[PDB]
């Protein structure tokens, strides 16, 4: 089946909740895994630290740089850069897990959560999961974007992991 699996997420050093993702290994085996084994840390870097860089509301909030922790870094389980796997998945609503990238066939590490439609994003965009529970916590992160994507809040993935 699919994995679940959590971001616990904090505001200047504070606790917002968690955040569940089921990641759509059934149609984007690939994709699910990276995002699945980055959040466990198993190869020996991951999320768990690092921030959501870029939070735009009536948007999406994105995060996954943690290398430069600016936007402009990342890597994947395999390497540096993977291709699309497929545009299966589309981006319907809020609430959608779908990879950040520089282009056609470079997924790393940086991923995003939508809090509308993004569906002009379809075909560009690999969609690889949703949110199961903890909207209200994308929310809260969503209060602390900007137009500009600055944060007024330092938001942090304090920790990661599996559930199933
Ligand atoms: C900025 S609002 C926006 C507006 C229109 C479309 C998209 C966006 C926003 C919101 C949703 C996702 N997204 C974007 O994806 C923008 N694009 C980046 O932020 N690109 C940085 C980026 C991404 C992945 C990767 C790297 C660098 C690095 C490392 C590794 N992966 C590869 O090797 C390539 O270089």
């Amino acid at each position: 089946g699919n994995p679940l699996v959590y971001l616990d997420v904090d505001a200047n050093g504070k606790p917002l909740g968690r955040v569940v993702l089921e990641l759509k290994a059934d149609v984007v085996p690939k994709t699910a895994e990276n995002f699945r084994a980055l959040c466990t840390g198993e190869k020996g870097f991951g999320y768990k630290g690092s921030t959501f860089h870029r939070v735009i509301p009536s948007f999406m909030c994105q995060a996954g740089d943690f290398t430069n922790h600016n936007g402009t870094g990342g890597k994947s389980i395999y390497g540096s850069r993977f291709p699309d796997e497929n545009f299966t998945l589309k981006h319907v609503g809020p609430g959608v897990l779908s990879m950040a990238n520089a282009g056609p066939n470079t997924n790393g590490s940086q991923f995003f959560i939508c809090t509308i439609k993004t569906d002009w994003l379809d075909g560009k965009h690999v969609v690889f999961g949703h949110v199961i529970e903890g909207m209200d916590v994308v929310k809260k992160i969503e209060s602390f974007g900007s137009k500009s994507g600055r944060t007024s809040k330092k938001i942090v993935i304090t920790d990661c992991g599996q559930l199933s």
